[PDB]
């Protein structure tokens, strides 16, 4: 049986509004709705792995898995295994996976982080999931973050509280937060983002929704401005928006958005907004293709639509040679030319780099770089020819072209990384002097840049 090359995952958000489910909702699992729908022909297809991210969850673990699994049974006839659940209060992720893929799923990693101080403790937060599909590292984020139309920036704040302190994935990446651990990161959930218009237009809002005329709603999307300038989810991608605001509806119908003030909303509006998201961010030059993104139409226990996400998902081998894993091959080595790190630190320090990557037995930290001034104010670290040669495990190319190298560059003072990046080894040559860049970012910020050539030698 061959090893897979692709794999397609489905990723669904649902804040369930503390209320139970109705008895179907296999509409989510299958795409069906508004927006970016899968095709029919595909329906009775199964994913490969399904991940169920929930918010305001009534419902015991049990429950739930006991609804999930019946409804894929029902859609697929395929009994999914069950990899990892994980709640924290009423925040919830359920990963299944198809039982063929039992045995390429290893390094299953859980965790949450709580959001807020004292008042703001108490119900918002994030939970994860991540496991190693083959050679392949799947990180998986479902959030709820701060609510209201007027905390853009709270939101933000719990944005960057959460991948800093989100424990998933290898822990001997230490210099690395969940947005360089993974092959493929997908961040979903109730991330509560509005449409920053004034109320006085809720009824012109309504309008513009009953028509399917989003381009002028989605220009005021808060998360859409706050991604464009640079203040959340930087490096991340997310699938145009086709379907209805997904929040706020008046319950047992879709008719109706229920926007006015209220003592139930602390006397705030709820203007129609798409509050419920999928996003992502790949290792570079890896595939990843968005097939389906939409908001279920038949589901209306909650004042939200479940939204629904489909990928397909580049995926390699768990990679044996005669001498790696175990030792180096000889025959491969990764060189480093005319390298340099643009920080925009205002500080002055010595600065090396660590080099990370599974395809060498371990880290290796670079001799010190020589600090210069940048024409604009910049501190730039040289590291010119002097980097070390890397000694891969393994040189075939059909392993290695599919490889990464993580970078940190690192204060030889504190040994804190001031910028983190990735490099892809999918090379146009090998045995050829290449330019190579990465954004250099730290707590998920833009910290500078590292650029300079590569040369590859592979076994061909
Ligand atoms: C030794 C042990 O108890 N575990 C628990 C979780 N395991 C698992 C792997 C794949 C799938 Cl699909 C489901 C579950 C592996 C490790």
């Amino acid at each position: 049986q061959p090893e897979p090359d692709m794999i397609t995952i489905f990723i669904g958000t649902w804040n369930m509004g503390n209320a139970p489910p109705p008895k179907k909702i296999t509409s989510w699992f299958l795409s069906k709705g508004q927006g970016k729908t899968r095709d029919d022909s595909a329906d009775y297809i199964p994913h490969d792995i399904y991940v169920i991210g929930t918010q305001e969850d009534p419902l015991s673990e049990k429950e739930w898995l006991e609804i999930l699994k019946h409804s894929l049974q029902e859609i697929t006839s395929v009994t999914f295994k069950t990899v990892a659940i994980h709640t924290l209060w009423n925040i919830r992720i359920v990963v299944l996976a198809k039982p063929e893929h039992e045995n390429r799923i290893s390094h299953i990693c859980t965790d949450n982080v709580k959001t807020g101080i004292a008042n703001t403790l108490g119900n918002k937060g994030a939970v994860g999931v991540s496991f190693m599909f083959n050679g392949t590292s799947l990180g998986f984020v479902n959030s709820h973050l701060t609510s209201g139309s007027e905390k853009k920036l709270r939101r933000n704040q719990n944005y960057m509280n959460i991948l800093r302190f989100l424990a998933l994935g290898d822990k001997k990446l230490s210099p690395f937060n969940i947005t360089h651990r993974f092959t493929h990161l997908f961040w979903f959930g109730d991330l509560n983002y509005r449409v920053d218009l004034p109320t006085w237009e809720a009824e012109t809002i309504i309008q513009k929704i009953k028509q399917q005329q989003y381009a002028d709603l989605l220009s005021h999307d808060q998360l859409l401005t706050e991604r464009r300038e640079q203040k959340v989810f930087l490096h991340f991608e997310e699938e145009e928006i086709t379907f209805a605001p997904t929040y706020r509806f008046e319950r047992l119908t879709r008719d109706k958005y229920a926007y006015t003030k209220q003592k139930a909303t602390g006397m705030k509006y709820n203007l129609p907004s798409w509050c419920d998201r999928v996003l992502w961010k790949s290792y570079p030059l890896v595939h990843v293709v968005c097939q389906s993104y939409g908001s279920t139409s038949d589901i209306m226990t909650s004042d939200h639509s479940p939204v629904f996400a489909t990928f397909e998902a580049g995926v390699t081998s768990q990679f044996v040679s005669k001498n790696g894993p175990g030792t180096v091959d000889s025959q491969g080595q990764i060189e480093f030319l005319r390298c340099y790190a643009t920080l925009k630190t205002k500080s002055q320090t010595k600065f090396y780099l660590e080099f990370h990557s599974s395809c060498l037995e371990s880290f290796v930290k670079s001799q010190e770089g020589e600090n210069e001034e940048g024409s604009e104010g910049e501190l730039v670290v040289k590291f010119g020819e002097t980097l070390p040669k890397l000694k891969p495990i393994i040189s075939d190319p059909e392993y290695l072209l599919d490889q990464h190298i993580l970078i940190s560059i690192k204060s030889s003072d504190s040994d804190e990384s001031y910028g983190e990046g990735c490099i892809a080894l999918r090379l146009e040559a090998t045995e050829t002097q290449l330019p190579i860049y990465t954004p250099l970012t730290h707590h998920g910020e833009l910290t500078g840049h590292f650029q300079g050539e590569i040369k590859l030698q592979t076994s061909q």
